């Protein structure tokens, strides 16, 4: 359970995300399909894109990274109560997209590093820990689904 401290520093630096949820979103997804490129693989709409210009210039990419981060900001804002908003996520993750936990782990990562690099300002050490806490709630709880769901994720 992460306490209201660490909630506002995840907020704080979601704050800043929002000035720009797209260009966040690119670079993101970006990441982790540079970092680990099986997670691409996942993306039947995105798998024949071969190199970052390409990702960058893919509208459709910077859509769905709009679409993934609005819902990571509407789970975060949630402060931990976001039965609701994992539901449907989690059941399409499990189900219709198949994506294990290792997948959730390594965008964890991406999101971090992102965050890193444009926000030192808002996230320095003690910063990164709440979103880490934050993160791996998430990723605890989607793992309970994945479970109640039938996947082993
Ligand atoms: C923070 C973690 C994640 C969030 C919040 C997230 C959010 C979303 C949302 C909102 C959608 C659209 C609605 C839906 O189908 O549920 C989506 C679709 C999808 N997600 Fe994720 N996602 C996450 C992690 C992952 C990861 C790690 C993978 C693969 C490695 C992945 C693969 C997909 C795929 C393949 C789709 C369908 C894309 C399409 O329209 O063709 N997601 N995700
Ligand atoms: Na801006």
């Amino acid at each position: 359970v992460l306490s209201e401290g660490e909630w506002q520093l995840v907020l704080h630096v979601w704050a800043k995300v929002e000035a720009d949820v797209a260009g966040h979103g690119q670079d993101i997804l970006i990441r982790l399909f540079k970092s680990h490129p099986e997670t691409l693989e996942k993306f039947d709409r995105f798998k024949h894109l071969k190199t970052e210009a390409e990702m960058k210039a893919s509208e459709d990419l910077k859509k769905h990274g709009v679409t993934v981060l609005t819902a990571l900001g509407a789970i975060l804002k949630k402060k931990g109560h976001h039965e609701a908003e994992l539901k449907p996520l989690a059941q399409s993750h499990a189900t219709k997209h198949k994506i294990p936990i290792k997948y959730l782990e390594f965008i964890s990562e991406a999101i971090i590093h992102v965050l890193h690099s444009r926000h030192p300002g808002n996230f320095g050490a003690d910063a990164q820990g709440a979103m880490n806490k934050a993160l791996e709630l998430f990723r605890k709880d989607i793992a309970a689904k994945y479970k109640e769901l039938g996947y082993q994720g």
